[PDB]
């Protein structure tokens, strides 16, 4: 009696749920919080509303939603490469567990998508938006289930330079596209779509995380390498070795890459292979000069529409 | 040159996804489409139309909807959970490892998303129909984020049985009322009370049922090795602190705490539960008094 009137109560209503609630939830997003690099983000898109110009209003629910989104895949990426830390300090998983943070990512994507609505109310923008969020997010994941698919099955498949484009396109274009098309269409004005850019954007951006990684490592962690990823400089490498039949040194390669090793100095080894024997580094360093000349010696404007500006320290978004 | 071009060609194109790729990614997923059940969650989705008549075409979008939701739901919750076992087969992430286990479900979300638009043509509809669906998924991982929150942190917070059924309002209820709420807007023809005290009865029978399962057999009560506030669990914690049972409410605590597979240490707790705090007895007699309040109605 008192207790069926408790429960007829409870189901009558929506579910309880309090700030505290909210809270709780949310530690391990707040944690990511403190990780710098939101001015970077912001830029680009302050920047880039120069050709959209959208309402600041409106432009700040869009830099929410990004930031919701790029926040939520760094935290679920740490889990899968298995990262002890990010941008300096330490990552969510290991301070609220694996559990919490997964959850908290996933609550946030759908957190993101509730900002979606209120970008506009005009019922079939609403659909353009909608769409779009839901293609980039699909893309995003397409591209990062193939980099883990072939990190975590090595050596079954090794991607070729084009392969791994592919992949970056879905996986490191989905938010800059996703970014770039909610901004087009939300324009109230701008000239040719700038898609083409904002991919090349993400491209230029991966290889040169890729490649830092290896770098700041040999002049002085090179995580990627304990993790056992197929990043660019290592495509380029083991496809230059069974190319010019260097056995030995392929599957030297893949040893090392198998070890998912912490030991310095077999890293090293491994960044030694590819300075002296494929000489992938400065393969890869000058691969990303040419895609930066793409969009420096854009003269009849294809691509373009301050970018110089951003594109130099784009290691930083 | 030729590079360069390539590049043009590559930005200037969708992003290039086979289907080998969309094969490749979908492993974790399709083997849980192994296990069972799935003709029950039809058959609910079933009677209820009896009274939504909804047309079949749409019917069968709104089960692939629900089924991917579901399924993708249980291959995250495996990994939040440390479980080796569902429906009697290996975990996807003790098969294919937690990354692309959680890559894929997640990406399962996103598809189930995209097959919302497949349900109208009409744009005012449209707009509901996802709103219902960010509305529940945002339910129920707030409901999951407490669920495994208490657990991690035990005994941070001790939840009573009043915030336990707010946690199962917003996890086991979320995708009782995305299938109802869903299926009441498509109706050319509200369920929720009763699909929300469904969805407690669900949850409450079958935290009630792992534990006696075990006690009698039949079942690994792997709750206790997961350390999940339960209802009975909950019962017994608050029990024991408001009766003064300082010893067995750190006892139970210490058990939860040990992430045990030890069956003599499960069955002391359960013990625990039936003769100290008489949380058996209580939960059963719960899960009666809310059975009967649909019977009787
Ligand atoms: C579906 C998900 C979670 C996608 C993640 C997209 C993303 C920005 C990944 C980062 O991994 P990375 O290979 O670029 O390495 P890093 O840790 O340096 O960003
Ligand atoms: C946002 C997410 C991932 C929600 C999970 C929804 C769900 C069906 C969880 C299982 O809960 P349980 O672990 O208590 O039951 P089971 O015995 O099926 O593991
Ligand atoms: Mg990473
Ligand atoms: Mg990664
Ligand atoms: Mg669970
Ligand atoms: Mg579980």
């Amino acid at each position: 009696n008192k207790m069926e009137a408790k429960i007829d109560e409870l189901i009558n209503n929506d579910p309880v749920w309090s700030s505290q609630n909210e809270s709780l939830i949310s530690k391990p997003y707040n944690h990511i919080l403190l990780k710098p690099g939101k001015n970077f983000r912001l830029n680009l898109i302050v920047q880039i509303n120069r050709v959209m110009n959208l309402p600041k209003d409106q432009l700040a629910i869009v830099s929410q939603i990004v930031e919701l989104l790029h926040n939520s895949s760094l935290l679920i990426d740490d889990i899968e490469d298995n990262a002890p830390l990010r941008r300096g300090q330490t990552t969510s998983h290991l301070i609220f567990g694996v559990p919490s943070t997964i959850n908290t990512a996933n609550y946030m994507y759908f957190r993101a998508m509730q900002l979606v609505s209120q970008l506009t109310t005009k019922e079939p923008l609403y659909h353009n938006l909608i769409t779009i969020f839901n293609e980039e997010l699909i893309n995003l994941h397409r591209g990062q289930g193939l980099d883990i698919y072939w990190r975590d099955f090595l050596p079954e498949i090794i991607p070729t330079q084009e392969m791994y484009l592919n992949m970056v396109m879905n996986k490191t274009g989905g938010l800059f596209r996703l970014t770039l098309r909610l901004m087009e269409a939300l324009s109230p004005s701008h000239g040719h779509s700038l898609v083409p850019f904002i991919n090349l954007l993400g491209i230029i951006y991966q290889i040169r995380d890729d490649y830092l990684n290896l770098k700041d490592f040999q002049m002085s962690f090179a995580e990627d390498i304990t993790e056992g990823k197929l990043s660019f400089p290592i495509v380029h490498a083991l496809n230059f070795t069974k190319t010019k039949g260097q056995t030995e040194q392929h599957n030297e390669i893949l040893r090392i890459l198998l070890l998912r090793t912490s030991d310095k100095d077999i890293k090293l080894k491994l960044i030694q292979i590819l300075e002296f024997d494929t000489n992938s580094l400065a393969y890869t360093k000058n691969f990303i000069n040419q895609l930066v000349n793409m969009i420096k010696n854009d003269n009849e404007n294809k691509y373009l529409p301050e970018l110089l500006y951003i594109i130099d320290h784009l290691s930083e978004l």
